[PDB]
């Protein structure tokens, strides 16, 4: 009963904005060669098609008219040498329990990701990062279907071309390109990253499991559960700007949060949305949540303009209290594929 297509499939299910819509036809794939035979065959080339993971980072803005297509490749294989744990994951795993089970394994590195929701393939797309921790951080090589060739191809965390919330999928390899599976590289000699919010209290001697434990309570604490109110998480990404541009900004603004990068300041758009004075602002069922002021929330009955309202409203109350312009990490789908 696999390789079913389903027609006109709600969409509530597949995203966790949990908004109401639908899709033309939706199907889940679960090995490579369902996706091979998805893309790569003249039966379903008549519609455009969406992967898609776990719709965490995804707003539908309308009827979606072409193939959702639900990654649930499954596989994790583990090996090891003297100096690493290596992992070959299939690009469908849930990511939340991905982690859980290198902590139960003992593997040390991948902690900080707690709870990040999505399947590991969706994770390199847009580089995944949380407490001072970033997928490039613990990748060995990404493989992927490549749509013009019909095979597997692999790229090594070099040539994925991650950066802040960006790798080469969002560009060359856009819509040409379906990951398949994950490598992920751990050194045994295991090193705790801890100077991000609560983590800051814990000490360079700490285990696995204790920084583990402190990233979930945080983020269960922060973070709605999107099965209780939809969400796709923090909505903008931080902006990155010149030094001078922050100093300048720090001259107005002197209490401004900023992050590190190599190139510029990052800055904490969180607290540019707060000081704006955004938090619990609410357009129809769309509303900033007063916790975590980057996360909009649909509240019970949100459409998408309503997020897509919300998200305008901050983006111009920030815009003029700083002079600064938030972009949007929420990818928005239209008929097809994104827009604007
Ligand atoms: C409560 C919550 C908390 C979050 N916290 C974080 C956080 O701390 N850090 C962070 O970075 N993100 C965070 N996010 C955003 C999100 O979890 C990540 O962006 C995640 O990587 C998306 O995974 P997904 O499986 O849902 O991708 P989707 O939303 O399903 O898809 C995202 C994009 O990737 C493309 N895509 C999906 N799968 C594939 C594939 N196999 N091959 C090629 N393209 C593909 C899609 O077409 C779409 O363009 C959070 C989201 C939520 C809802």
């Amino acid at each position: 009963t696999t390789m079913q297509i389903q027609l006109g499939a709600n969409l509530k299910p597949y995203h966790t904005f949990g908004i109401e819509q639908l899709a033309a036809q939706l199907v889940v794939a679960e090995s490579i060669d369902d996706l091979k035979a998805l893309y790569c065959s003249a039966e379903w080339a008549s519609l455009p098609k969406l992967i898609i993971g776990k719709g965490s980072n995804m707003l539908f803005t309308c009827h979606y008219t072409g193939m959702i297509v639900v990654n649930r490749l499954n596989g994790i294989e583990h090996q090891q040498d003297d100096d690493y744990h290596r992992l070959h994951v299939a690009g469908g795993e849930d990511w939340p329990s991905l982690v859980s089970w290198c902590v139960e394994q003992g593997i040390g590195g991948l902690e900080n990701l707690a709870l990040i929701p999505g399947c590991a393939g969706s994770a390199p797309i847009q580089n995944i990062g949380a407490y001072g921790v970033e997928f490039k951080d613990v990748c060995d090589y990404v493989e992927y279907l490549c749509l013009e060739t019909g095979t597997v191809k692999r790229l090594t965390m070099e040539e994925c071309q991650f950066g802040y919330r960006d790798s080469i999928f969002k560009h060359q390899l856009y819509q040409k390109a379906v990951v398949t599976a994950v490598g992920l590289k751990f050194a045994k000699a295991w090193q705790p990253i801890i100077q991000y919010g609560p983590l800051k209290d814990l000490s360079s001697d700490c285990a696995i499991h204790d920084v583990y434990q402190r990233v979930c309570a945080t983020r269960m604490e922060k973070l709605p559960d999107p099965a209780v109110m939809g969400n796709a998480g923090s909505f903008f990404k931080n902006p990155v700007i010149s030094q001078q541009a922050f100093a300048r900004l720090q001259i107005e603004h002197p209490d401004v949060v900023a992050y590190p990068a190599e190139q510029g300041v990052k800055v904490a758009a969180g607290w540019l949305i707060d000081q704006a004075g955004l938090k619990g602002h609410q357009i129809g069922g769309a509303k900033v949540h007063p916790k975590q002021a980057l996360v909009i929330v649909n509240t019970g009955d949100a459409s998408a303009q309503d997020v897509l309202m919300l998200a305008a409203d901050i983006q111009q109350r920030v815009f003029n209290c700083y002079g600064i312009e938030l972009e949007h990490e929420v990818r928005f789908i239209g008929e097809s594929e994104e827009t604007n």
